[PDB]
C-alpha cells in the first residue's frame, strides 16, 4: 500500500463540479504531498468537490496561503467561475469612495432599500474550513476588540453566539440579523461549521445599518444597509466602516487579507476581488410580466431574487437585484453597475406604468 | 497569538458529552501537540464531542494508535461507558467456538430470527474519521479480495456502491442489506462519510446468511443472520467467517486490529472489546404487556427494541433483543449470555401464557 496521488485521486465521474474538469490527475500529483505554513493540502481544498456530485465549484482555500501553494488549482477554477480571468489578470485597487458614485439615490416608490455586503479575512489566521478553536477566538477577539472602538453612528453591541438569550435572537430574527449553523453542502463537507457556534456573533451598530458577522462564511461579513434607495449613503457606510475597523486592527498588528491579484481574499474563490453584493430590493409590477424581464436582468450584470433569499417569492414584485460578478470591477464600479441596472429597470417599469413599449430601453 | 491548549480548549458548557466530563484542560494541555503515526490529533478524536451538544461519548479514534496516544482520555471514556474498565483491566482472549454454546437452538415458536454482528479495523490503515481516500480504498481492497477466496456456503458477490444498479440496490433493499450515506451526528461530525460513496460497498453470501459492509461506520461490519432460532449455527458461521476473512487477508500481510487490553479496536470505543451485538428476534407477548419487561431485560445484561430499529413501535410483540454490553466477556460468553437471556424470557413468557405470576422467576 502507497499512499500516495494514484492511491487518493478522487473519482470525479458523475460530478458536475468545477473543479473536477480542471483537477486532472497529473495537477493533483503536482499538488499531492504539498502544505501550506498552516497545514492546509490538496486534499483539504477540494474535498467539497468530491463529497457533492452536482454543479458546484467545490474548491475552497484553508488559509491564505493555499491560493499560491496550489495555486495552479485556484487559478483554473478562478478563470471558470469568474468567466475570463487568468494568472496573468489582476483585480483593479479596492475603491471605496461613495463620492465618486452617479445617481446614488433611487426613486423609492420603487427601491425599498438597499445593502452592500463583502467579507473579510483576518491576515495570519486560518479560514473557517482549517482554522482551529483557537485560530478562531482570535478571529473573534481582533475584529469583536477592533469594534469596540468604533463611535458616532458605528457604535454598537457585540451579540455571541455563545451566550445569546432567546430574547436577544428573537430580536435578531426580527431585524434580519441572525445567522444559523450553516447546512450547505459547501460549509459542511469544508468542515467550516466545526464547534459551532464557539466564536461566532452577530454585531451591529444603534442604527442597525451596519451588521457584522464574525465567523459564519467568512471571518467578517460586513453588510451596510438602509431602508429606502439611498445606496450612495450605504456605500459610504460601508467604506467608512470597513476601513475604520481595518484602522482599529492595525493597533493589533493585524490587516485584511488582501493581494494585488485577486483583491480581497476569501475562502471561496467565487467571492474574490470585491466579495460585494450590493442589492436593493426594488418593486416591479409591470417589468417582471415582461418577455425580456430575465433576459435585461442578466443583459444588465445583474441577479434576481425574491426579498427573502433564494428560492423565495418577490412579495408584491419586489425583487432582490444584485451585481452578478465581484471581479474585474472595483466596489465603487460595482454599486455604480447596480445603480445604472436599477435605474434603467425602474426606466423601463415607468413606461410600462404608462403603457409604453420598452423596445427602446432593453439594452440591445 | 498562541495557538496553544488554553487558546484552542472546548468550551464544553451545556455540552453531555462523556468526553467534556473526563477531558480537562490539564489533560488537554498535555495531549495537545502530540499525534499519532497517521497524524491523528487530540482535536481530531474529541471533534465530535465538542460539535454535538446531546448525550454521547464525543471520542472518536481516527486510528489504532489513538487508543496509545491519547490513552488517558480513551480510558477514562472507556472506564465509564462500559461501566467499570479501568487501565488495568482487560478484556477476555476471543472465543469464536460455536460448538462450546449451550442450548444454541431457540423454539421458533418464539425466536424468528437471529443475527450476530461486530466490526473490524483491518491494521495499517486508518478508521474513517482519518483515513484517506487511498486508505480506504486499501481497505476496500484488502477486504474484498479475501471475501472473494470464500467459499462453501460463505461464497458470495460484492455490490459496490460505487457501481450500484437501481435493480441490484432495490434487491438489497428487499434483504435489509443496503446501507446509505450516514446523517448521523458522530459518522458527519468525525468526518467518517467523507468522498461518499467510494470505496464504499456490500457483500453477501449466496444463501444471505452473512453480510459485510465495507467502509460505512468501521473497516468491515459483519453480521451473520438466519431466519429462525439457531443462533449456534449464526454464531457458528459467524466465527468462522471472521476467521476464514482474517486467514484470506495474511494474503495481503493484513490483520485485524485486536490487542490484549481492548480487543478489538474500531473507532467509537463504545464498540470495543467484541464490539459483538448478538441479538434476537423474538415474540414474547404477554410479557411485553408486563410491567417488569424493561426491568427484566436490563437484568438480563440484555438491551429492547422494536424490529425497526431505535425506538419503533413493536409489531406483534417482536423485539429484538441483544447483549448490552461489549466489553469484559468473550464473543461466545456473549452468545451464550443472549441464549441464557432470552430462554429465561420465554420461560417467563410461557408461565405468563399458563396464568402463572413470574416475580418468582424476574
Amino acid at each position: 500500500f502507497q499512499n500516495d496521488a494514484k492511491a487518493n485521486f478522487p473519482d470525479y465521474a458523475n460530478h458536475g463540479c468545477v473543479v473536477g474538469r480542471h483537477l486532472n490527475f497529473e495537477m493533483y500529483q503536482r499538488l499531492f504531498g504539498k502544505k501550506t505554513a498552516h497545514g492546509v493540502t490538496v486534499d483539504k481544498v477540494i474535498q467539497p468537490s468530491v463529497d457533492n456530485f452536482g454543479n458546484c465549484i467545490g474548491l475552497i482555500a484553508g488559509d491564505e496561503e493555499s491560493y499560491e501553494v496550489f495555486k495552479e488549482l485556484f487559478d483554473a477554477v478562478i478563470n471558470e467561475k469568474h468567466k475570463g480571468f487568468g494568472p496573468n489578470d489582476s483585480q483593479p485597487a479596492p475603491d471605496l469612495d461613495a463620492s465618486k458614485l452617479v445617481g446614488g439615490q433611487f426613486d423609492e416608490k420603487y427601491v425599498k432599500s438597499c445593502r452592500i455586503r463583502t467579507g473579510r479575512g483576518i491576515r495570519g489566521l486560518c479560514y473557517p474550513p482549517s482554522c482551529t478553536r483557537g485560530e478562531r477566538r482570535e478571529v473573534e477577539r481582533v475584529i469583536t476588540t477592533a469594534l469596540a472602538g468604533l463611535s458616532g453612528d458605528l457604535s454598537g453591541t457585540y451579540y455571541p453566539l455563545s451566550k445569546m438569550t432567546p430574547e436577544q435572537e428573537n430580536q435578531l430574527i426580527a431585524d434580519h440579523f441572525l445567522f444559523q449553523k450553516p447546512t450547505g453542502h459547501l460549509m459542511v463537507n469544508s468542515a467550516s461549521v466545526r464547534d459551532w457556534p464557539d466564536a461566532r456573533g452577530i454585531w451591529h451598530n444603534n442604527e442597525k445599518t451596519f451588521l457584522i458577522w464574525i465567523n459564519e462564511e467568512d471571518h467578517m461579513r460586513v453588510i451596510s444597509m438602509q431602508k429606502g434607495g439611498n445606496v450612495k449613503a450605504v456605500f459610504e457606510r460601508f467604506g467608512r466602516g470597513l476601513n475604520a475597523i481595518a484602522e482599529q486592527m492595525k493597533k493589533n498588528g493585524r490587516e485584511y487579507m488582501w493581494n494585488q491579484r485577486l483583491g480581497y481574499l476569501c475562502a471561496c474563490p467565487s467571492n474574490l476581488g470585491t466579495g460585494l453584493r450590493a442589492s436593493v430590493h426594488v418593486q416591479l409590477h409591470q417589468l417582471s410580466k415582461h418577455p425580456k424581464f430575465e433576459d435585461i436582468v442578466v443583459a444588465l450584470q445583474l441577479q434576481k431574487r425574491g426579498t427573502g433569499g433564494e428560492h423565495t417569492a418577490a412579495v408584491d414584485d419586489v425583487y432582490d437585484i444584485s451585481n452578478a460578478a465581484r471581479l474585474k470591477k472595483s466596489e465603487r464600479e460595482f454599486v455604480q453597475l447596480l445603480i445604472d441596472g436599477v435605474k434603467k429597470l425602474i426606466d423601463m417599469e415607468q413606461a410600462l406604468e404608462a403603457g409604453k413599449s420598452i423596445d427602446d430601453l432593453i439594452p440591445a
